[PDB]
């Protein structure tokens, strides 16, 4: 999986430190984003790697490969239109059968990882990245986790930097990380989508935001959101951890709803 240094050339403007690139590999150039690392977070690109390594699914960047040189480096497939959120903010004229295309991508892609038993505890539409307008694949596997073949959660030891708006009631509560609570993050990252790339909870903190959900209380229906979009958000978003759907409910609906309205 070790790749060489010589062969690779970065441009030098950044787009977690992530840099255009072009790699040599055989005959020709492959375009690539490279994760640049500026002692201990060493082992955690190379989990980062480890998880990516493992992973296939057209649905999800795929690594190229690790270099050790200079910085240590993480080598991926680039996307060129990048994060979804951003994209979707400069191109309103996106229609909503454009946006259940994409986000339904994304349930296939989590479909994939909830099947793999991984968790990515980072779900949200800055870490969806387009290849085209109509193909989006899952990024950013820093905070991921490999479940025990026993267990179907994983247990964190303390809060760090977390982004709370993305994360389920038990995460916060007890930090129990588990492919239910990527649907709650897939949850939040559909009402980015139609949304257009807004924020969510704006101007909330944190703390202000858990308050909310432990009132019953949710976002709102962005503007034109298919109605049946907005009822999936809010199933996405159940309190009570087993009777929240996994992503395998959540696909079918979105692919049948997709395939119903095109
Ligand atoms: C780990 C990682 C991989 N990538 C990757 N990123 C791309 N394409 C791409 C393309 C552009 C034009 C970008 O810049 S931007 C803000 O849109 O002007 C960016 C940030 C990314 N391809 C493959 C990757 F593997 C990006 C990241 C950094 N993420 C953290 C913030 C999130 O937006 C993206």
């Amino acid at each position: 999986v070790y790749l060489d240094r010589k062969l690779l050339t970065l441009e030098d403007k950044e787009l977690g430190t992530v840099k255009k690139g072009y790699y040599q590999m055989k005959k020709v150039v492959k375009t690539v984003a490279v994760k640049i690392l500026k002692p201990a977070l060493k082992d955690e690109l190379l989990a980062e790697a480890n998880v990516m390594q493992q992973l296939d699914n057209p649905y999800i960047v795929r690594m190229i490969g690790i270099c050790e040189a200079e910085s240590w480096m993480l080598v991926m497939e680039m996307a060129e239109l990048g994060p979804l959120n951003k994209y979707l903010q400069q191109n309103r004229h996106v229609k909503d059968k454009n946006i259940i295309e994409l986000v339904h991508q994304v349930s296939m892609g989590m479909k994939y990882l909830e099947e793999s038993n991984f968790v990515h505890r980072d779900l949200a539409a800055r870490n969806v990245l387009l290849v085209t307008q109509h193909y989006a694949k899952i990024s950013d596997f820093g905070l991921s986790k490999a479940l025990r073949a026993d267990e179907n959660y994983y247990k964190a030891q303390t809060h760090g930097k977390w982004p709370v708006k993305w994360y389920a009631p038990e995460c916060i509560n007890y930090y129990k990380f588990s492919s239910k609570s990527d649907v709650w993050s897939f949850g939040v990252l559909m009402w980015e989508a139609f949304s257009y790339g807004q924020k969510p909870y704006r101007g909330m903190k944190g703390s202000e935001v858990t308050a909310m959900l432990e009132k019953g209380e949710r976002m709102g229906c962005p503007a034109g959101c298919p109605r049946e979009m907005y009822d999936l958000m809010n199933l996405c978003w159940t309190y009570d951890v087993e009777n929240r759907p996994g992503f395998a409910a959540v696909e079918l609906r979105l692919r049948n709803y997709y395939y119903d309205v095109v």
